[PDB]
């Protein structure tokens, strides 16, 4: 669903204070997140 043309990547996620971030590998991408 995320990553359909990225097949068998890698999946990293870091958080800091209250602000998420996702990373994947393979294609590099990068995503904002937050729900706080
Ligand atoms: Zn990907």
């Amino acid at each position: 669903v995320i990553c359909r043309e990225c097949g068998k990547p890698d999946t990293k996620i870091i958080k800091e204070g209250r602000v998420h971030l996702l990373k994947c590998m393979a294609c590099g991408a990068i995503r904002p997140i937050r729900m706080i």
